[PDB]
């Protein structure tokens, strides 16, 4: 079912706790491979050993990172933290942009694009047998201009052919995740095959709920990186919607470059506020696996 | 004076006939990085050493290649041709974008980025002894940015704290290459230590010479890319030019490998300009004097 890094594929039901968006290392490739000098292989490597070993720790038994084209993927580091340390890591496949694609796409096609996401997720990545487990893309205050479109569309058909899931990167301020839902679903990928992220940064409770009302999950999924929702109102909005009967529609992550954070402050905070221990674990455990089923 | 790949430096009085914009690969970092599926490194490096050996034998004898970050600048393939030819190859530093920077340079200064191409020039590329000999810079139909204008001025840096030459791509019909120049000079950087790129992909020869008598180099340097303006169209132009005693000031190149080849040059503009009334002299003014100077 679902392919890791360095490990051979497991199956959806014992993906276990899940941190479902967190970042082992982000970079712009074409900065760190004009200027090597400006990056420690070393520290970074020790940085994420030691945020991921504590979070196994903590119980998390799987993290899906979704770094793809853009912020810098690099199957081979993701491979070596796996092996130091035993985490169950899915790598994902896609394009991260706002704006425009990068020159070589200049009249290529939307199918041209997908075999990008079909090999990654079919023969593998960046020449290594690791493969992709799910598909994402982005859009931000820009809005849904024509080269994310196409990013857009060709997750889309990467869904089909293959049926691994899509992962979003939206502005929670400006209808983003909405467009993408209904350009996914337009084209006829599962809604719930779709997890529209960053829904934590805004208050607006009924656009949330606008979304998962049309069958996607909804991400709640840059806690403690906070610069824009106080820790304080997001641990609000998700207990509302917790109270209001979406917990089969919430994931729950960091979105981090800690990555405990929810263990130390937001699981405590729910449970305060009479949050059993069996909707934490539709959160973490159950969301996770039906998105990947 | 003129730090190269492969080999130890060289003075400015013996570069030899020069290509002075020439590319031996070009790709988007992000891309080859996720999908190498998609290159072939075998078939690159023998066409990058045929192409450069070909020109070797009509006797060029430096090759400047202003690939930077934004279009897959990469030492190691570049020394590795270099040794299976023994070319005299120029390496460069700079940015090439036309509307924003990568998501690393937000916030961030004119002189947190005049620092890596100081870098590149001064300590090396890539962490490799290669030094940069040059910055380049870009801009095109998007027009002089806020992005593309940082790129600029941290050229300008580069070039009062080292004295490389800043060559420029830039757009022929929207006089990108005249505010490059401009902004450039305004910082107060020697109009003759700037080759501005491109200018041969148009007709309007009143607004070439422009750039010419504020004191810069003109790049007509896209030959064999009929795309823009065809062979015939850009011989003339430069014959135009020469006869108009702007050979001191004009740069002639390819703009990439590979009828466009590395050599078109030698087999249809050099035969064509001298049965027009251009002497052994003239095209050493441009391809042996004109570089010597810029890199001086
Ligand atoms: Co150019
Ligand atoms: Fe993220
Ligand atoms: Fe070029």
């Amino acid at each position: 079912r679902i392919p890791l890094v360095g490990k051979d594929s497991i199956e959806s039901k014992d993906i276990g706790f899940t941190l479902i968006h967190e970042h082992l290392r982000v970079f712009s490739e074409a900065v760190r491979q004009q200027w090597p000098h400006l990056y420690n292989e070393d520290e970074e490597f020790r940085n994420a050993v030691n945020e991921v070993k504590r979070a196994m720790q903590f119980g998390v038994k799987t993290i899906v990172d979704p770094t793809v084209m853009g912020i810098g993927r690099d199957i081979r580091f993701m491979e070596k933290v796996v092996k130091a340390t035993g985490i169950n890591l899915v790598a994902g496949t896609g394009i991260y942009i706002f704006i425009d694609l990068p020159f070589y796409f200049l009249n290529r096609s939307i199918d041209e694009i997908a075999d990008l996401f079909i090999h990654d997720l079919k023969e593998g990545i960046q020449g290594t047998l690791n493969k992709a487990g799910f598909v994402k893309i982005a859009a931000d205050e820009p809005g849904i201009t024509k080269d994310v479109e196409k990013v857009i569309r060709a997750a889309a058909i990467a869904n089909k052919e293959t049926k691994v899931p899509i992962i979003t990167h939206s502005n929670a301020h400006n209808n983003t995740g909405l467009e993408q839902q209904r350009i996914l679903t337009e084209e006829g990928v599962d809604p719930g095959k779709i997890l529209i992220g960053h829904l934590g940064d805004t208050d607006n409770i009924d656009y949330i709920k606008k979304i998962a009302d049309k069958g996607s999950f909804i991400g709640l999924d840059r806690y403690g990186l906070d610069m824009s929702l106080p820790v304080d109102k997001r641990n609000e909005t998700t207990l509302r919607l917790i109270k209001d009967g979406y917990s089969d529609k919430i994931m729950i992550s960091h979105d981090y470059c800690s990555i405990t954070l929810i263990f130390e402050d937001t699981i405590p905070f729910l449970k305060r506020n009479g949050v059993n221990e069996e909707v934490i674990a539709t959160i973490f455990k159950e969301n996770p696996k039906k998105f990947f089923s």
